[PDB]
């Protein structure tokens, strides 16, 4: 019942699964399977050159940040696998036309972007899709203004089965950047090597969860029934809140140990396995159409 | 029966207090309660432009990092509410005059003060009630000695009813003076944004424990029963541990994942659960008055 | 039965012991024992001056990052204590001939050594057994590479009783060279003060599973039975790791809140707990020789 490709947070997504009771098949490569073969987790493990294999009847796919590197974002739309939580909603996060629009359609405050007028020197700035210049500038993207402070990761997973947004952790991405928070040498890559659960001053969530709010509202006009299961925004914390980016499916900061879902539970219980438990109770409710695509 | 504003850690005092079995209550205001009411950690909800309601009656308040700055210190010494733990103790962080004769009184070492007698330049100092400056030193604070070096907050709760410290958690705070950590730019505030459980190495712990131990002796002599509940105290370590304040109570830090309370708990257990159950063993045992005020 | 000296990681492991329904000895100093005397998870409390009374009957010890540092590796090996998985391969971890040895018998790779043939300046280096100098390079030691970008120390644990190589963990130091990464002033020691749980991207995962696998392999040959419990890979992460290190026993990061082990289990479950559960299994089975020294 429950598959999805090996890598991003599939060790997550099928611990959840198993935990909730459902089975579980993942699509893994020859060179990565050694490890997930080794995992109590698997039930079903399908090795393949290539995970173009979305025909996985069955079960559903539950996708996450790999899907569209590993599959185009035309074949997943029109795949026939199962899928869990809409699925037209994958290629919002993949440009700047798509993030810039529902972020503006939810009011939420954007870092803003900047064309060749910058302030040289001493004004550095950050290009995406990365890397940060100074004055000179000479050297498809964008160029933002650069804002030191904090990166958090906020998750998100609008429920219909329950019809209630919960905001349930707050992830920090731990850069290769890093070796200069001990000795600062030079520009380093901002490539993410892992995640760090950060326990957010509460003061500050309430906004956050405005935000998320408004989110889903735009959303489900932007792209019919809009945002079923796990999302992201991504900010830049000045000490005012600038979103940089989303995150149309499971972010993988969800990967670290996260509580907050307590105060909708009583026990603890991850992203990924909220994700089955959303499966489990539309399954228990007849409902499970409301949830999959 | 258990009640407190919405921010700081009214969560996980919430969480912890339906946790135990208490009925919850809190104070929102109405720009903060659309996130709050969301929460089924809450039974009674009210909402109010200003928090300075503390006749609540029937239940105990739980105070906060919060309570002064939305009630001044004379209030709430002499509000009606019942209030857990003390209370008379909780303006004890407030200013450097009784930090200092606790800390002083307790043995425990502290942070050196400065008065302009700098060794400009190159000698930066911290200036603190925050912001850093080199020589110049020139433009209610104190001067202390710049410490570069890891800032741990060391959370207490020493409990009547079972009459002994606990020591349940380190904390790490994430503040905005990051973003320096991928590339240093300019000196940036230190406000916190959230904060980061840490399992300190276990050879300082008991160091820890002693001054912690020392710090309840001489707070029960300054200030009559002195420390019933959670307490917190601040340290750089320099690799030789200096005070640089303290937590009249439930400290933030809090709302981190600490494991530790497993130590005298089979189980986990958060602060703002602890706090609970000191209240629920007091219940079932007509206690109950030696930890409210 | 279970017993072990007061310092690293003994809380960890006790913890996990009275978990795993095994009775609890824990031999401390007189200055420390105050603090652990006060905790509920140690029955028998051996207080002494030296913790040379390694004749430990009985009960299984444990060995951890503290022993060789209060006890020769002569002693250890020598000893009459029963001692948990193998036993002459805490020595491993010891010196650069074993550590080297080691690392290239499994093929992983190692940071480069440096014999005075630098690069003068702005080329720094790694002094180990630490500190690190710049061009001049004049003032037991091995001179590194320097290299910049997040230290991750991975924690596996190799069961015989269940013939697999579980990845339980990745840890991240809590060094005294921080309040750089705020605000950089001067290079700082690289003394751990403590040490961060971090989720790992998933897909670095299989390649140190790898790692791990061969470590075992080799191990199995260089010392007989090689790598029973417990051990760690440290490594530099430039974008390709490079090994800077190892654990011969339970790390000390292992205190760090991971989860992972929920993957070949359905509970969490620490590294010290990870131990225990090893000897009950062993026990309901009259393995336990498979697992003991
Ligand atoms: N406007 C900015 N100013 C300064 N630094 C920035 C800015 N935006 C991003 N960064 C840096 O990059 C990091 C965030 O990277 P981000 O998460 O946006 O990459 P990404 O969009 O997920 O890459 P990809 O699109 O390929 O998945 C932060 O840690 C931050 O230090
Ligand atoms: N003596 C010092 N030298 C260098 N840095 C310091 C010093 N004291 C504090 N800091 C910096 O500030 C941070 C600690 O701030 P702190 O917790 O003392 O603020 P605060 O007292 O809680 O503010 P407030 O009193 O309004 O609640 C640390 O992260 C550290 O980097
Ligand atoms: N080759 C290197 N280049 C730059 N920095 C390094 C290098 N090796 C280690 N470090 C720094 O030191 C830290 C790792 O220290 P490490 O864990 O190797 O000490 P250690 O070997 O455990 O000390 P001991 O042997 O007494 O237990 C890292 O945080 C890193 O910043």
């Amino acid at each position: 019942i429950v598959s999805t490709i090996a890598s991003h947070s599939s060790l997550q997504i099928l611990l959840g699964a198993k935990k909730e009771g459902f089975k579980t098949r993942l699509y893994v490569s020859p060179k990565r399977r050694p490890f997930y073969s080794s995992l109590p987790i698997v039930d079903d493990l399908v090795v393949a050159e290539e995970m173009t294999s979305i025909l996985n009847d069955d079960g559903i796919v539950v996708p996450h940040g790999s899907f569209v590197a590993y599959l185009g974002i035309e074949a997943i739309e029109k795949a026939k696998a199962r899928f869990f939580g809409n699925r037209r909603f994958l290629k919002w996060e993949t440009t700047f036309e798509l993030q810039d629009k529902a972020l503006e359609g939810a009011g939420i405050p954007r870092v803003e972007v900047v064309e060749p007028e910058d302030a040289k020197p001493d004004e550095l700035y950050f290009v995406r899709i990365e890397g940060s210049e100074l004055e000179e500038r000479l050297s498809p993207y964008r160029v933002e203004r650069f804002i030191p402070g904090v990166y958090l990761y906020v998750h998100f997973f609008y429920s219909p089965i329950l019809e209630r947004l919960e905001l349930l952790g707050v992830d920090e991405r731990v850069l290769i950047a890093d070796g200069n928070a001990r000795w600062p040498v030079k520009p380093l890559p901002y490539t993410i090597v892992g995640n760090r659960a950060i326990a957010l001053r509460e003061s500050l969530l309430p906004q956050l969860y405005d935000y998320g709010l408004a989110f889903v509202r735009t959303m489900r006009e932007l792209e019919p029934p809009g945002v079923i299961g796990p999302f992201a925004l991504h900010f830049a914390y000045d000490g005012s809140f600038k979103a940089i980016g989303i995150a149309s499916r499971i972010d993988g900061g969800s990967n670290a140990d996260h509580w907050y879902s307590e105060l909708y539970w009583g026990e603890r219980l991850s992203m990924g396995r909220r994700i089955a438990r959303e499966l489990r109770l539309a399954e228990e409710e007849d409902r499970l159409e409301e949830v999959v695509t």
